[PDB]
């Protein structure tokens, strides 16, 4: 019955690939995914479903098929402010300065494909499936937005909840699982350094925030290089910097965009507090009078996969796909806001990874301007995973 | 004669200040000053003159008044990409992100008021006066543009050529002169650091150009702090930096905006070549594969004022304004493209400064978001100075 | 039965063994120049009726034969560190020496000599061969390699198994810690010489100032760990010493950096060291320095890997003898060791474990602080007992 | 220029061999500031050889008064400390490189010039009239040596002269010539040791440490912004970190790093500004690293900018130009170096000039002071230094 529903996907592959390409060409910023959200709703309605608009642009649909267990599956849909440079025939317009550089369009299309399979083959399963389409995953607070907009009150809990993510992974087109800690705790901040501007030839009459900002970025390197146990995992990335316009003037303000990662909450707070200590001291070293501003954007805890359920899924994937197609890996250094969803329902959860590339780990990585999951396999594998994962509950 | 042309200015003071406030509210980028250039030409025509469009947006008007000596005077008109924060009634709209933070609007209105006073009093003077309204002074190459658009061919060389610049100087509302080296040699560059982007959590799969750019900015300080004779004058300013968008991604490119100063041409070249050496080595340190790019914007040699002509003017200004009102100062650390103008004509030249503020050097400096020369005196004193400098040739 | 009796035999010699430890504590010597320490070790072996063989400059090996049966080797190192002792112990090394046993190598040595004394005084209680290996120059001195290169494996018949241990500030208090497989990190140690051009402090423009360059290098080296290494890996770059110049008003010619690296494996170890070279060269080039920097190799070691079956066997043995509480498995440490050159020369399986020397466990001062002072009697007794407990499955 | 002047100068040929041997002796006995035992003892002996009575003032300093008839009084100062620099000249009279000491600033030459001049004066008392005071000063290289002499009662022990001079050898143009600056000649300086106190540990466990080597590196780098950003480009400022020391084993993280720091500034206000900026930076860098212990600032020495008496400088320039030739004595802009010398004439309350002379055929292309190659060339470097003293004194004494 699992094999039958998977085989039924071949009929719709050409339509599903065109839908993926459409999403690829409509990349939108966190919590502003209006065309994307509207299309997801339309696709769900096309299947006779009643998508519930939760968390501004979020969409949740319940596929009812009699008595039985209930499985939820989550897929996010926001893109990134990166100019597409893939040369794909279906590339987003480079003019947009936006790109699905993390595969969220693929996650979305995978989920819509699985929903379609389930809706069109109710003879092959029993129970309930909940499709959860989440906005704003790229530090936008999207999972929290859905939870705060009454997700757990509006939608009855499932028995289990799953999600997945595409990346440049080995084995090519295979699946990767981690029981227990899978990802890292993260935060995202903007840091505003306020100096005193002036003429480029009279620096002694200024407090030069560009020199201070440079000194800060350099000193921040010492958090990971000297302050964190070498056996732990920690990252401080400064992903953006902006200040000044004219070459011959010293500006007033420099803004830094900062991202942190750590193995656990305590160490995540440690890293963030070290950042604040350094930024304050660097301003003091320069004699800057205005306190630097720390603007919080988002934070997430480390994703922890239910141990028993991860093992159950690995056994199921190995059975269906072959032993070497589903492999256990150590935790990734990435992060995710996904668990806010299963935790609001109070249900166990597993998130896994899959490979979108024949070159596996040699392919360009997520958040490069070249990230381009390979059709047809990347889409077929993500779509099939959802069905395979659901089967022990819905076809058993 | 001079006191008579100076006194005639009160009758137009109201209109001249309205004009200044107009330019103040239309700040435009170097070489792109379409509205201010248009209004400069309109104002010249209002007086019956025939302004010639030279160097994209530049405007030169010749005021012919019988045989006699010829005097050119230059005023620049470009503004800066700074958001105005003066609080003035006539402030440029803050959402423009533009401001006359160097007083170029004042220079222009002082020259338009002086042209008007000369046109309305042709019996009180004798010879020729050239008004040169120059675009793109702020590293735009404006003076060179005018020269390369045939300024020396289209306009007959005067006997002398002058210019002034307002700043926050002592004595309040007075004048300052420097014979010989007055300013520094300068250059302006954009430098592009090309790394390899990726995910914020996987820096090992990237070549992070923000960390490299930070390293460069810090290393560049050693040019002035270790490589230049402590007795010399050198400056390396990084006035802008831009790269990345999302906080959780590592970008591909960072652009630095860089400005140099030096007391002389050889030192100016030494500084620029040191910047290149440092940028190249910092990229190599990170294992960056792409060469960094050096994008030349502009350069000027140090301004040198004719020593005899400077002394002559100092004497003239002290006689008319008062002994204490026109003083000699040591060279400033700033720069100017002005001398390409007189040098194309092959004429002796002086540029001086005047104070636009009651607080003098305690007032906000040029290129701050608060730089606002004080009416009426700031415009009054710059307008008068032009006539007073012109006198020994025309009166 | 016989294990307990041999351990119990230690009680009567406790006073003498503590004074011997204090003697070593007060004679800390530099790596490969442990003249007095080596002489005393030989004298202590001779007073037990043994024939110490001088191998590896200052190294001493004694073979204790006691009839037919298996052979066990045990290694203890004996070099100290150039750290001024600051413990306030009544048996402190003279602070004027500027030398201290800040790593407990005196304790390792005394533990081994005590266990040897037990074995020779109780030959009725065991059978087979015990090999005491006293190794110099472990602190980056290449001591293990000196012993091997001076014919250890040709002069001394291979044992069946080879062991070693190290004291540190560990939990549980006075307990033992084990790690099967990778236990430590690959390391290297270098001196790096930066050659500038000196001059008068007031005329920097006539110099190439190697202090400012050295400062630049130390800062830039932080980006190896902070940016160039996988966050999930283990890597360290420590600059442990710096020296250049004498007069405040002069710009010197040379600055020397003492540098130490750690990495989880050989490939990453080589990466880190190559990255150091690339940074040092570029920073000298950034300053316009003409003379090439010099890289002076001191020592390197691969990651210690404990034999997996043997570690399990020892874990089970220690838990049985001391209590389940008192011997625990721990994740790998970030430190390193040259020990394995010894068993790999003989071609025998090996385990190295740790023991706690402190009531406060991990809250006590750590190795290489100027306060590191393992607590008598427990620290010595537990180290001495471990050797006997580990050898017992073979000798008893 | 005079006939008696030329005669006294000519007399130097008779003593040149012994004077050069003496210079070579001093060169081979370089000693640390305020610890110049053998050099002080030899200076005293050389003055005693000439029948003079040297007075030991300021620990190792020596002053001799030569009175010879009625007339004005001229004092001349020469310093005698060396530097902790390993000599690398390859001179046959090099100091032993194992000593780790060298006269890298020419103070041995200054000293021998002064002793040679004193000898010429003592041997030719028929050619002059008045008083000459030889002032041999220790500890000039930030040792507080001029201060030590003043504090040990120089001005109460030795009657004031009418004028007081000093000179310094360097790699200057014209070759073997003289350079003068009326008014401000040098820069205000200070010298400090700065002690950074972290928390040590094992090299592989940096998270249990506060690493002072990383902090010291960040300090040295950040200190560059004082000159590069905080000081008016038209001014003169220097911040040099001349020494750094911390740690011993490569695989440990140490507890302390010491920085040796030197400042220069055109005036007293700016000098204080720079020093206070150093303290702000050091304190903030330690706080950035979360270091609990306060860093320590250990004051060594400071001097104001040397200012030469304007009229006296013009008098000396005219005198040297007459005697040596116009192109041999030139006016130069202020140098960026410093000197403690003026504490001496200021204690006596008398006008003063210090000038410079060139010790090298290659002039400014020769090795600079405080290089390990600094080697003033005999005979000319010594001859020209000795002559200058006699030429300078001549308007008063001849
Ligand atoms: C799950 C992981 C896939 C890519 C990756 C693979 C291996 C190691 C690092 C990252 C990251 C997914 P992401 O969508 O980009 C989540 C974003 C934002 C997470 C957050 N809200 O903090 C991130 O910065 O990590
Ligand atoms: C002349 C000087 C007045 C402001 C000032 C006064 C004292 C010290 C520094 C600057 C600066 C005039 P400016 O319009 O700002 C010239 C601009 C551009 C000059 C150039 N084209 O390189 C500059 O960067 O220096
Ligand atoms: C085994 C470990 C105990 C101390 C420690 C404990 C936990 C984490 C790090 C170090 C260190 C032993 P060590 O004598 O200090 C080895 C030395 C020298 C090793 C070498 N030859 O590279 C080192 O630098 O690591
Ligand atoms: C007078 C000058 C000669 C060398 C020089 C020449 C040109 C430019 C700078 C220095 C330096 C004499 P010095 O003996 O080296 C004085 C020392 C010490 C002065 C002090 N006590 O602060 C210094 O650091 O400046
Ligand atoms: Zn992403
Ligand atoms: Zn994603
Ligand atoms: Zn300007
Ligand atoms: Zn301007
Ligand atoms: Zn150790
Ligand atoms: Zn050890
Ligand atoms: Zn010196
Ligand atoms: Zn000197």
């Amino acid at each position: 019955n699992l094999q039958k529903i998977v085989d039924s996907l071949e009929s719709s592959r050409a339509e599903r690939e065109e839908l993926y390409k459409w999403f690829h060409q409509h990349p939108e910023m966190s919590m502003q995914e209006h065309e994307t959200s509207k299309r997801i709703a339309e696709e769900l309605e096309k299947l006779g479903l009643e998508p519930q608009n939760i968390g501004v642009t979020g969409q949740v649909a319940v596929i009812k098929n009699g008595e039985g267990p209930s499985v939820a599956f989550r897929a996010d849909f926001d893109a990134l402010p990166i100019t597409e440079n893939t040369g794909l025939d279906y590339s987003a317009d480079p003019e947009l300065g936006m790109m699905h550089a993390c595969g969220h369009d693929l996650h979305t299309t995978a989920l819509l494909g699985a929903v379609r399979a389930l809706v069109e083959n109710k003879d092959l399963w029993s129970g309930t499936f909940i499709a959860v389409h989440q906005p704003g995953e790229e530090g936008g607070g999207g999972a929290r937005h859905m939870v705060d907009d009454g997700l757990a009150e509006k939608i009855a809990a499932p028995d289990v909840c799953f999600a997945q993510h595409v990346f440049n992974e080995d084995p090519a087109f295979g699946y990767v699982f981690t029981p227990g800690r899978f990802l890292t705790a993260a935060s995202n901040w903007r840091i505003h350094i306020h100096g005193e501007g002036g003429h480029g030839s009279r620096p002694h009459l200024t407090k030069d925030p560009i020199v201070v900002a440079a000194s800060i970025i350099t000193k921040l390197q010492t958090i990971v290089s000297r302050e964190v146990d070498p056996n732990e995992v920690a990252v401080v990335t400064v992903g953006s910097i902006e200040g000044g316009k004219s070459t011959n003037s010293i500006p007033y303000t420099v803004t830094l965009g900062v991202n942190t990662r750590a193995s656990n909450d305590e160490l995540s707070e440690y890293v963030q507090n070290a950042i604040k200590r350094i930024v304050i001291a660097e301003c003091q070293a320069a004699g800057i009078e205005q306190e630097p501003e720390f603007e919080y954007l988002d934070s997430v805890p480390a994703v922890i996969n239910d141990e028993d359920l991860t093992e159950q899924l690995m056994a199921q994937f190995r059975e269906f796909f072959g032993e070497d197609q589903a492999v256990e890996i150590p935790p990734l250094s990435g992060s995710e806001d996904y668990p806010f969803i299963p935790n609001a329902w109070g249900v166990p959860s597993v998130m896994w990874g899959w490979s979108g590339f024949a070159a596996g780990s040699d392919a360009p990585g997520n958040h490069t301007d070249k990230f381009a999951p390979e059709l047809p396999d990347a889409l077929e594998r993500g779509t099939q995973a959802i069905l395979v994962a659901a089967a022990p509950w819905l076809m058993k």
